[PDB]
């Protein structure tokens, strides 16, 4: 019931040690389960959606677009390069940069999709297209992971993100080409193994982006298939007081537990 989801939310946030934002939408009938959802919190790598989402955008008046290339040159190169450290001295299209950040979480391909893009304002500028005045990107990999308490930078809330990701990939944000193959793309992510999905229903169908940066800042979000009824969009995210905190990605796992229950 709705206020034992409550109660449970404010017990495991409780027993995390840290603060817990959580924003999960019913499509079925718009209703929400909300959580300190108007909240503040650092993005992380979540923001890479927004970022991918906007070339996407993009290719829908520029034909073939996607099919762009870009060099990728050991300059380019980040703490994380699981796809483009094999590309260097080579090029990437921006379909391949936008696969490789969100199913890999790829730093460069992010990096590489900003400087197309014109910068971490231009994927702001994106988002309020959409209706989401509370997203901001305001630094690049790896800067943006941060997480500075109290520090707006780079932040965005619970409500706010799930809002957009509903928009994005079942609402009309983007054109039928463009919304599938996002939709593809998160269900192809490969990082979000022990996060919202070790929470649900082993054969319910999940696309979705984590996000791990300071603080312990461990996020995830994503759009959730139960069987045959209609979708969920939920946003789960969290962040502790110690700056070197280890990420908790079992406490995103429990809060889907709780708020999917039933569903
Ligand atoms: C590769 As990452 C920890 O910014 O999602």
């Amino acid at each position: 019931d709705v206020q034992q989801v409550q109660k449970k939310l404010a017990a495991l946030e409780k027993q995390s040690g840290g603060r817990l934002g959580v924003a999960l939408i019913n499509t079925a009938d718009n209703s929400q389960v909300l959580y300190r959802a108007d909240e503040r919190f650092a993005m992380c790598s979540t923001s890479k959606v927004m970022t991918a989402a906007a070339v996407l955008k993009q290719s829908e008046t520029h034909d073939g677009i996607l099919q762009q290339k870009m060099t990728i040159k050991k300059a380019d190169l980040t703490n994380w390069n699981p796809v483009t450290e094999k590309y260097v001295g080579n090029t990437m299209t921006l379909a391949e940069l936008s696969a490789a950040t969100l199913q890999y979480s790829d730093n460069t391909a992010m990096n590489k999709l900003l400087a197309h893009l014109g910068g971490p304002g231009n994927v702001t500028a994106f988002a309020r297209s959409i209706g989401d005045t509370t997203f901001r990107l305001d630094r690049k990999e790896p800067e943006l992971n941060t997480a500075i308490p109290g520090d707006e930078r780079d932040t965005t809330s619970p409500l706010a993100m799930a809002k957009s990701l509903r928009k994005l990939t079942l609402g009309d944000a983007l054109a039928g080409p463009q919304r599938a193959q996002l939709v593809d793309w998160l269900k192809g992510n490969t990082t979000g193994g022990q996060s919202i999905r070790a929470g649900l229903p082993a054969h319910w169908v999940v696309g979705d982006k984590t996000g791990a940066c300071d603080y312990g800042t461990t996020n995830d979000i994503a759009v959730i298939w139960p069987e045959d009824r209609a979708p969920l969009v939920l946003v789960t995210y969290f962040t502790q007081p110690q700056q070197d905190a280890k990420w908790r990605k079992d406490v995103l796992a429990a809060a889907a537990k709780i708020v999917t229950e039933g569903k």
